[PDB]
């Protein structure tokens, strides 16, 4: 009755936009915003019902390795064919289907909290929402900001793109042409033109608020939608720009990382208030052998990890990870958990001992998962700065 | 102007004056109560008392489990008719310097203002969190066993409670000595909506409702947790447990909580738990940095030579080879250059070196270094106290 | 010093229309949105400055009955010419007009509440506007929703209007084809265009709210400005298709009946919440014998019903009102009520016991009150659902 | 293992109150019909219950029926989900039965838990806003009947007026409603102007004190509204729009057909600022209950009634406004003892629980002349709480 199957035509490419746009309702160009070749389409007797895309990126795991990521996107049902095991069929034939181009892992963005983690996606990386009150933030010491540069009108978003493409920070994700086209769209769609100010090792962009109201008794702020720094030098003289600019009352940084050293770049770590916490990044362990090989880890005793995934059964084994060596074991694990828990702590985003607490981890000593913790532990908390 | 210790109990009654001037808007009961005998240090301008700094007697847990003597300062204020003199400075330099000599390694506050306590080497070390649940969207993840748990409401006592609480083993908890409890005493008989109080095992939780004149009203009806103790996971799990099938109840509110309280992983939709704020908490002093860092533990990583910079404790001020191994002041060049506030934020495991040296707050040698210097620093929880004072 | 006519030209058509939003004030071609020769006008001095209007049409009377109706609209006055008596002359001669057109019901949606009851309109229907929490409306009984097809762009306005067509529920009034050509000037200005779902007896069509902010934690919101069903399956099926909606939070139907069974389809009757009542229909009775002859009674002993009737002395009569006959009489009334409250309740949306106690219906007999209301009970409140 | 029987000694109805307390979690902090209450014990501690008060009800054409006021209903958090509401209501039930009362209803605090037992929404309450300055009366209103009693109003006199009451819905006000009220009348500091009328009275209280000589909208609110005749409903609500340094006037709850909007020449003065569920109400005695009330001049309809908890009420009735017998005619109608219920006291018709899927029909005008049976004039409303 229900057939799956990958999208072959440029009529069933533009009917799976239609598709996609109506499961969404509220989502505010044809066929230039998708990769050929991934897109896949539920029909029943004939017409198509729902459907799951993904694109060809990469993904930024602790150390830096940037490894095969199949960044999933499109993801919808029409109302008329939900509760009936459509989205199980495209999510089980979209995993095997990564898996087998060689990627390793596999995010997305959910729409709601309650549909992915019965597919093994954790939620990995966790994004912030940070208000600034200008006349409060001075900095405790001093920022230089002679690098800084006015590009406003001047920007385009080849040259953005160059500056991105050297992220490497943890959680980041490649951002190809066809995102960048989307966000012409969107800045086409905001009358408000965003400025953006560069740093040679970085850039931000920022949008004035109300501007209708701006000479009011109120708040003048301006919102921040992108702040992209690649040296320590260039997070504070960009984050430095924005103390420094003059008229602006409230400064608006989202997303950006749950542990973003704003509150210690200021004498009054007060006039930073995080304004709100989300999870971000849904990443889904496609081979739990290769992501743990992939990262990095500290130099540590080796652990063993039993893994549990049901619909990818490849990654249900036993793993000894080590600085040193990732391989496949039979001996006796100390830690087991499912892929999806296992998928949560695999970017740093969360640790052993407080998945065990919320009881998605077994352990065998108590000290276990203080091994283990010492091993995954990371200096910073993952996040990417883009979403799909 | 004359820096000396409370004496007489005139002295001590007239001080809680001064201090309530100078919080201005805090909310009858004698100071003996409240006080340590021989802890509160007074500022006196001609006869007049007009300003002072107290502590506390207590401990802190560190990394590790160790259970470090400390030193919980509080009552600290001047008043407006003596402000920017130099008096809050005498009275936290004699303080600091009188907390050494007792053997207490660190020091820790409530900052009613975040721009006061970094000149004097108080880092914020740790901070607290407010979340927010909509309980009806709260359904656990996977089943909570709650049969061990015992309703304890009006049979409840400071003593009692106090006995459950003395366990407490977790990063960043403090002491709460009976002068802690005899005040809390007095803020419940001061609200006329009495707390709920449950029990496990293993801990409790006291919950309160919130505007119970219109509890029946259209909807939100919240419940506001103050006190969430649990010494297990098991027993995390069963209280929290306990809170998400209260029938009745529209919005829990636990705060103050860790920011890595785990409560989005307890239930089927993480977005039913809501972070409604994050603060900062413990404002910690490290007063014998040698002694503090050898107390708690590290993970088996390279040794990391820090050069710690301290302007009122010259003691500290030197290079310490820190190690999982041995912990000792050495001559070798550091791989770490550091201020001694920016250590204490560093310290209980609410920092990492990468993210202050992103901010100015450490220099380092090597592009290693740092990495190195979090491999051994690193703890897989946050920390956090839960008590103020 | 006034003079009162009909306009003859488009000159003075497109002069009225500039008259009449002068007069609203805030108010956001006009031969193709207007019916010829229903458009008086005010003339002083010369000059055009206050008109009022109406549209050929039929109301559905208690029983089913099909009436001729007059939609009264397009009524103002410029302020530089109020408190004349310019509106009282202009109502005069239009509900004369509207006599000698052999309709026997006139009706308006009132800018101010203060105005028309001096000229015998009296409020005979109120609409109501439900929020409904979703995730707690879950159906009380198992709702079918075979039958529901989704329509979005394959929807016409002339399919719509032949579904309207079949209105049968009391208080429902014509829509032209100048009011559908008037919506779709509404539609093609928002740039959200409006999800349209059928039923085989009816459609129901609805809008996402502030789409620019949908993935943010705050509750996605639909709005459905249009619910049409003519049957109870219909009414079932279409609401169960919103329920079903898997994005929304929150459903606002409105302007919908003020006893709309919403409550009753959900086993969490308080997951539906009245956000507002307001006044909707301002019926004015201009033949009061021939209306309540068109309209339908329960088997009673006959009423005598005495109505007072200022500007139209030809209703002003005694009448006898039962199920086999409705005659003018001189035997002693029974009850005694001007117009305009024999409008209120002529819909079946006030009863004789409630005006009573507002001191606007006098008894003379014991238990004609108790009488009256046997005869003029409904089982469902009035309602249009359409606005001119 | 649970044991579900009446108390027995005033020690066990008090720590009932205590139970009930602690599972409404939040309500604020003698009172008691002796041999009422039904406990439900867990090894000899009491751990659930359910209570109910000796009243009457006014179903229409004024009849007051015997009427069972449910109340106290509550299970500890640490016994929930095991039944024992369920075998609380189902013993209350049946003891109601015995007690020869066909009626009873309560005040829900979450909507989602009593209709699974024969409960059905026969009520709603409406709360209004009225801009007094816009309020100004469509027909001259009389007061000189008025009197002004703030003070001088005790707890009996006023219970003396109430007890006239005779709109449907209504219940009675037992001496321990009015000893709770008498409580939190004490708590508030506020006390409420009382003003009287040969055939009614209002209470009403100023909202927020201490910011009232200069704000924005001085409000006062009026708890409660009670009027046995027009002429004492227009006085008081004259009364109410007359008061000189009063904005808002809101009223709460009242009858959602509350005809202030026919008594202004602004009709849009008057708000609805809410509409909540009110009566829950739970046919005891259907047939009874059917022959209590009053019908008008229509031809006999046969209702079949399905009842689980209370096979005496599965049965088909013939309604007519001569005679309420059971018979074995096939139905002209089919519906749950719960949403017979919701019709009983005119705050439903037969077309709309059809449309939302609760009646079944089996002749076309089966459910029109229902409807010309059942209707009422008046919306049913109980200006009480308990
Ligand atoms: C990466 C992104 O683009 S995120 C965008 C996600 N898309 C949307 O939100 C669009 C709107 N929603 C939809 O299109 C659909 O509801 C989908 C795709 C979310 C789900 O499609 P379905 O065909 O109904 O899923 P399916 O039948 O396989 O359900 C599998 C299980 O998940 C549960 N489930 C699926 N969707 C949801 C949901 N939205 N909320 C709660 N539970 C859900 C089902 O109950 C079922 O559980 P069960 O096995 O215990 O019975
Ligand atoms: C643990 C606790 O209880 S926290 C409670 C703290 N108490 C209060 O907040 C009460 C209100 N404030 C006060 O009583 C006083 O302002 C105090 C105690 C905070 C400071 O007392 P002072 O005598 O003015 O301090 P002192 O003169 O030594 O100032 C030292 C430095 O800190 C600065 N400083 C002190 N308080 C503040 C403040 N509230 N805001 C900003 N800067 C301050 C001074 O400007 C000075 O800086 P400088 O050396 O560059 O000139
Ligand atoms: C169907 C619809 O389109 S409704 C739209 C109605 N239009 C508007 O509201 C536009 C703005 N207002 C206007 O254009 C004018 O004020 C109108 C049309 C409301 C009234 O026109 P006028 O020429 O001033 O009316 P007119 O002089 O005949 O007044 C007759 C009586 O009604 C009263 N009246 C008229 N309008 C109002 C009002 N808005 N508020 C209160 N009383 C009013 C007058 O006071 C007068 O009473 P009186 O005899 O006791 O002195
Ligand atoms: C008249 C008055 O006094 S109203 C006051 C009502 N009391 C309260 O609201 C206090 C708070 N709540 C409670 O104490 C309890 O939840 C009670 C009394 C409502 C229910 O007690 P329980 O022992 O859990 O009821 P019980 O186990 O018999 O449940 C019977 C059914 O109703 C359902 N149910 C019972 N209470 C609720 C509720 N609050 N919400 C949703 N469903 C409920 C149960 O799921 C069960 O359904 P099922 O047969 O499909 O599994």
């Amino acid at each position: 009755v229900t057939d799956i199957r990958f999208l072959q035509s440029r009529a069933e490419h533009e009917r799976a936009f239609t598709v996609f746009w109506r499961a969404m309702v509220g989502l505010p160009a044809a066929d230039e915003l998708l990769e050929l070749g991934r897109y896949l389409g539920a029909f029943v007797q004939g017409e198509l019902i729902g459907g799951a895309d993904s694109y060809t990126s990469w993904l930024t795991v602790p150390g830096g390795s940037r490894v095969p990521h199949a960044a999933v996107t499109h993801i919808g049902v029409l109302p008329t064919h939900t509760r009936r095991g459509i989205l199980t069929a495209l999510v089980t034939r979209q995993l095997t289907d990564i898996a087998g181009r060689g990627e390793i892992v596999a995010s997305l963005r959910a729409s709601e909290a309650v549909i992915y983690r019965r597919f093994g996606y954790g939620i990995a990386t966790s994004s912030a929402t940070y208000r600034i009150q200008r006349r409060r933030a001075a900095p405790l010491r001093p920022i230089d900001t002679g690098a800084i540069a006015l590009l406003d009108a001047a920007a385009s978003p080849e040259g953005l793109a160059a500056i991105y493409e050297r992220a490497a920070w943890t959680g980041s994700v490649a951002r190809p042409p066809q995102w960048w086209r989307l966000h012409e769209l969107f800045d086409a769609a905001d009358p408000v033109k965003p400025y953006v100010v560069t740093h040679p090792d970085g850039y931000v962009r920022y949008r004035p608020q109300d501007t209708a109201e701006w000479f009011s008794s109120s708040a003048r702020t301006i919102s921040v939608d992108d702040l992209v720094a690649h040296s320590d030098e260039a997070y504070r003289a960009l984050v430095g720009h924005l103390l420094d600019l003059d008229l602006v009352d409230v400064i608006e940084l989202g997303p950006r990382p749950i542990d973003d050293p704003l509150p210690h770049l200021v004498t009054d770590p007060r006039a930073v208030a995080v304004a709100g916490i989300r999870d971000e990044t849904w990443l889904r362990l496609v081979d739990v052998e290769a992501a743990l090989a992939a990262r990095t880890y500290t130099d540590g005793a080796p652990v063993v990890i039993e893994v549990q995934d049901t619909l990818l059964p490849h990654n249900a084994a036993r793993f000894s990870v080590s600085s040193d060596k990732v391989r496949r074991t039979q001996h006796t694990p100390d830690i087991s958990v499912d892929v999806a828990a296992l998928g949560s702590v695999y970017l740093g985003g969360n640790t052993w001992t407080r998945l065990e607490r919320a009881g998605l981890v077994s352990a065998q000593s108590p000290g276990a998962i203080r091994a283990a913790d010492a091993l995954f532990s990371t200096g910073t908390q993952p996040f990417a700065g883009t979403n799909f």
